[PDB]
C-alpha cells in the first residue's frame, strides 16, 4: 500500500552546519504574506513524505 | 524553483459519487489510533502538493 512514515526536511531559510540536527516543525513562509500556522497559498509545511 | 501550489487529494473513506467535490481538510487516520488533528504515526494530512 506504500509507508507513508518516513519524512524529511524540504524547506529551510538557511542550510545546516555540520552534525546539526534540526526537528522544527514550523511553516514555512515562501511569501511575503504572514501564513499564521495555516497551510495555504504560499505556506507549505516543511516535511514530505 | 518548483510550484508547489497544485495540489490533490491523496486519501480518503471511500470513492465519491459522480459530480462530486470535496474540501474538507481534516486529517485522516490511516491506523487504530485517534490523531487528534495532529500529523504523526499512521496520520497524514489528506492532501498532497
Amino acid at each position: 500500500g506504500g509507508n507513508y512514515n518516513y519524512r524529511y526536511r524540504l524547506f529551510r531559510k538557511s542550510n545546516l552546519k555540520p552534525f546539526e540536527r534540526d526537528i522544527s516543525t514550523e511553516i514555512y513562509q515562501a511569501g511575503s504574506t504572514p501564513c499564521n500556522g495555516v497551510q495555504g497559498f504560499n505556506c507549505y509545511f516543511p516535511l514530505q513524505s
